[PDB]
RNA sequence: UCUCAUGGAGAGUUCGAUCCUGGCUCAGGAUGAACGCUGGCGGCAUGCUUAACACAUGCAAGUCGGACGGGAAGUGGUGUUUC
């Protein structure tokens, strides 16, 4: 139970005999601001019903984002999703969230308050937003590296 | 849980609609600036990017008499002296 925001709304058509069925395509991103990031797509004849379907589809797939004590990424990472490549790096405190439209919301709704990102591929919000999820799933904390490597955290800081 | 990092935002347009590819356009900052409308003061700076085209007028490199000969002025037409 938490809030959501519409990332994009777009009308799609049909070429039936009599005319055209103009129905909406709603992309919705869901985030509690404390991890629990979700991306979903919905489609319906009405605007409101399309947002509801995307909300269920976004809540159908939720993933936590690794963050640090200062609400930043542990390290930089890139990802690709079709023709959509997205870039991410950590940032200093007080820097703020700066990124493209599709990338700002999914990070802004995640909880990270200080980071930066850039998209190097297509301008599609869907293909770019999903790339962010692929980017964050592949990142971890320093502790996860230590247990999977057999070296303490202080020894790696050197 | 250290420290480093003070730094990379996009948007619209091909299609009935979608995902791509690829050009065009915009949001930023700067100027030896110019034009338009408007206009109170102060401080620090700047001011022919074109015809290295042609130029009236005035000035912009003179100085030493303690290097020398002469000359002039003044004075009591005499000494010192000034030019
Ligand atoms: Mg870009
Ligand atoms: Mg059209
Ligand atoms: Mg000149
Ligand atoms: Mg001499």
């Amino acid at each position: 139970g938490f809030e959501e925001n519409v990332v994009q709304v777009r009308r799609v058509t049909k070429v039936v005999k009599g005319g055209k069925h103009m129905r909406f395509r709603a992309i919705v991103v869901v985030g509690d601001k404390k991890g629990q990031v979700g991306v979903g797509v919905g489609k319906a004849k009405e605007v409101v019903s399309a947002v509801q379907k995307a909300a269920v589809d976004a809540r159908r797939n939720i993933i936590t984002v690794p963050m640090t004590k200062y609400l930043t990424f542990p390290h930089r990472n890139e990802a690709d999703y079709g023709a959509a490549r997205v870039m991410l790096r950590p940032a200093a405190p007080g820097t703020g969230v700066i990124a493209g439209g599709a990338v700002r919301t999914v990070l802004e709704m995640a909880g990270v308050e200080n980071a930066l990102g850039k998209q190097l591929g297509s301008n599609n919000a869907l293909n770019n937003a999903r790339a962010t999820i692929v980017a964050v799933q592949t990142m971890r904390q320093f502790s996860d590296v230590a247990r999977d490597r057999g070296i303490p955290m202080e020894e790696l800081w050197k």
